[PDB]
């Protein structure tokens, strides 16, 4: 197979290495949310921001030995008004209220941490029982944000990577692995 | 119009416009040094769809330049009618960062959706945030939001007209009154 | 007030209200005996955010009971400008199946987004579907969809006022005029 | 187990699902062998299916998601909570469904996307029920034809639960 002949210069994470780590995260999450959630009577809620972390959440929930529910949000940026925001525009809000719920924010990659900071603070205002963050990838510039990511899959260098949900102009998401683009693509 | 549905007229069309002209004049004076000081005008944020009739008259009563902004929200439970947490179906079109913002309501009853809205918009970091409502019920007088501009203080009866509805009707009324028999 | 922004005034506030007053009676006569026969009211569907100021005056000019509906639409870019296919940010709150619906626009320029919109609402199978716009540009007479009610015929120039904007400004004007290109 | 006493019988096992998706991916890849194949998915039942489907399709695929709500208790007209991010003009579009039962929401959707004038528009569903024979849509790709019983698992839910199941099975009537 191939799909994108030459666009991928180097391979950061292989497909097996990704799935192996996800299996580890599931057991870890499964142990942290064992006892509690199934007795509470309300499952572990997985809130996902469209649409990079869709491939990640489908594998994660099936890696978590505890029953999990899905929830999806669609957000867009208010343009360049990012730097002093970090407020993002909501295109599709939560379907139901998350009051008294154990909620796990599932992202695929955390770079700046500003859209995540607003999202995490936004969900907190809805008063859930628990709120933690699980990301597949974390880049160096996340150390400059104020949010604690309880579950991290991989710490990668500050390079633009695609694959496994990660895109460049809506492409390379269907890749099973995560790698770096070859700069003769940006044109 | 609506024969035999309207029992009494609480507020006439004349009383509404007279107050809005007065309310508009008050707001226009409070936000007078805004064009010359920031240069972004006063933003009127409106929640669909009751206060749509009110803002069109309110903004045209305010002598200083005003901008329009609309939100569409829905109730979850049980959740809203106790928490005040509301669902967003349409967020703001632009960022209100560093803006002088006026939340324009048609009626404030419990004051919790207003509480959630005011707290939500605050996270967007505006320069100033005040609330202007046309009607105010008794339970709102003791809520967690400060309403700088109030049009009328009304008793807690279910009233329709001037944007206020019952099953999407009576919105087009120019006066505000109460329903009676088999409605 | 906008002291150095309005070069010329195309339509005065009196002329605007006069046509709307005429349109309300005209629409009111075309939709006479509708509530008592169907059992439903005339639904006014509005596209945010130009015709929001227009419908509040239009509905209050129509002597028969009317209901409100609002849509928020966005451009895909490139493809809207030449297709007219638009993104939906806010759909109708209720279904319009078997309803007599009046599409209310603020201005009809190309007629491409209106044509797509008309087809979208038609697929929901309403009883009737007509279009009422306050302003119509010369190149809008071109093709597709019947605009049953037109308030004014304006030249194809960019005008602001009475809901019409330039970067969310000049909306609060009671009149419709032309901007000075040094804006 | 995951839900002790809720799953009475297993209709399709996890391995049987992935094996069939592998065939669907291979079949679709040959039919669409100019940009990428656009996979339009309706939130949120078919999210587990499309992620596995796209990784089964040997040709490059792009993702798109819609959120729709029902107006109530006829024509398949649904309220749009989340529209497409981009226009699909001249695009090869594949509608990815989780289950096709009545075929009424799919028909409104298929006709709606057709109005955006794509180059191609096809429908791929994992499961199809017997009453779909009366639908208005031609479904080119079907994973399984299942009986008219209420099934959960692999995206399919009951009060937002059992979505995380890797298999598809039937519920225990002391759940309703
Ligand atoms: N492909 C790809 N994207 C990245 C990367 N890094 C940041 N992105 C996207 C750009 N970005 C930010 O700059 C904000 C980081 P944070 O606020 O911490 O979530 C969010 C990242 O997700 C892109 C979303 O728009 P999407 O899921 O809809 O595609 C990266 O290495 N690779
Ligand atoms: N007709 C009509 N309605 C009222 C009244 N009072 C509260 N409503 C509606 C119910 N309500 C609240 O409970 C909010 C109270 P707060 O805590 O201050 O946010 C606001 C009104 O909701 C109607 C909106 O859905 P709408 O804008 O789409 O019409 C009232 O006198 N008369
Ligand atoms: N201010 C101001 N705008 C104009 C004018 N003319 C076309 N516009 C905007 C561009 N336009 C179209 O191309 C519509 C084509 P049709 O399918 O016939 O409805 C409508 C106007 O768009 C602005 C609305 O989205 P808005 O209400 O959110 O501001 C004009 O004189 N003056
Ligand atoms: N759990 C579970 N659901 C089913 C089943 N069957 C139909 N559903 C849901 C209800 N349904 C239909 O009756 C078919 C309508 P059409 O598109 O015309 O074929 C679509 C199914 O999806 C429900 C969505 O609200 P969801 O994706 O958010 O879960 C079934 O066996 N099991
Ligand atoms: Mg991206
Ligand atoms: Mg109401
Ligand atoms: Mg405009
Ligand atoms: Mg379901």
């Amino acid at each position: 197979a191939e799909l994108y002949p030459g666009d991928i210069k180097s391979v950061l994470l292989t497909a097996e290495q990704i799935q192996a780590r996800i299996a580890e995260l599931g057991e870890q999450i499964g142990n942290d949310y064992r006892e509690l959630s199934a007795t509470t009577g309300q499952d572990l809620l997985l809130i996902t921001v469209l649409k990079g972390a869709v491939l990640f959440v489908t594998d994660l929930a099936r890696a978590i030995p505890v029953p999990t529910q899905f929830e999806f949000m669609a957000v867009s940026s208010y343009g360049s008004s990012t730097s002093s925001s970090g407020v993002v525009r909501i295109l599709k809000d939560l379907d139901r209220d998350i009051h008294g719920r154990d909620v796990l924010i599932v992202e695929d990659v955390v770079d700046s941490g500003l859209t995540l900071s607003w999202l995490s603070r936004n969900l907190t205002s809805r008063n859930p029982r628990s709120l933690r963050v699980c990301t597949l990838l974390r880049k160096p510039d996340a150390v400059h944000a104020n949010v604690e990511i309880a579950y991290v899959g991989f710490d990668i260098p500050n390079d633009f990577v695609v694959g496994y949900g990660l895109d460049y102009d809506e492409r390379y998401r269907d890749l099973s692995y995560i790698g770096t683009l070859d700069p003769r693509v940006y044109q």
